[PDB]
């Protein structure tokens, strides 16, 4: 859908903005602990999350999901107050009337 | 200085933002290490980065270089032009003539 | 009692043995998220594991704790079978009949 | 030879601590470095930076600490840090 492609993505380059490698390392861990891929911080934040903390533990994952929010809500600007990567799924999914 | 006060408690509210223990685990670890505190970042910006990386590693010190720019710019001016933390103290020594 | 301590004294020499710091980083941890110390590995090793893992990741508390059994291991018995910290508690509490 | 056996027994190491750290320290050292796990004997001052740049000085030296404790355990002796185990192989192969 539109907004799981808009979100993936926009994490993708904010993962590329941190370092070069970040994208490669985060897709190694998440393929080999959940055979999944960054789509699922749109399809189960929850867990996405939970994953990004056992890579890194939760302050750098906490420092991931503010940056995250960050660049959502530089991208698309309107009205976006998440306080979470759940919150942030859940505005998404109304902006895109999904 | 005005320039120092600024940018310290800025990182440190960004510090209990993230969590609650965020700021006494790195403190313990500058303390331990270079005995210093969170005033290093502005004293030596280039030293507080290489040992923030020492404690989680360099993609939650980028993490955490980009959350602390991003503040300031909410604190000061929405648009600093600074890309790294040793570029926003010297920016924010030239706002203050510092 | 003569397990607890036995656990807790080579916990933290294991500790000191990394980096100067990482006693006081990790205490810092327990104290701000749990207010324990490292006692809590011997009273609670899976809540011990859990925060260890949520200050530097699952990779890092694998590591620390394949340590901790490591040293153990030469301490009491090159014999014992213990593949997780919580195993290693109850090998001692029956080591010692606590 | 020496240089085959510290590679192997790193990775039997990091799959002993979790299934995806291969994956993981792989993708950040050909990332990083270019370079793949033989860092380690071809330049370990290096490779220890590297993982360092990973998770951090305190990982970086636990991992280090369990790469010297299973080459010790395959291969018998005195060695307290990476440059020294891989000095060490060195003299057992004529390297
Ligand atoms: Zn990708
Ligand atoms: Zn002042
Ligand atoms: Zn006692
Ligand atoms: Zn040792």
């Amino acid at each position: 859908s539109k907004g799981r492609d808009i979100l993936t993505k926009t994490i993708i380059l904010a993962l590329r903005e941190v370092a070069p490698g970040l994208e490669a390392v985060l897709e190694a861990h998440l393929r080999a602990t959940l055979n999944s891929g960054i789509e699922l911080a749109y399809d189960d934040p929850q867990k996405f999350k939970e994953a990004v903390s056992k890579l890194f533990g939760e302050y750098s994952a906490r420092l991931l999901e503010m940056v995250i929010i960050s660049k959502l809500k530089g991208r698309l600007g309107e009205d976006i107050e998440a306080n979470s990567l759940e919150e942030l799924v859940s505005e998404i999914r109304k902006i895109y009337g999904e």
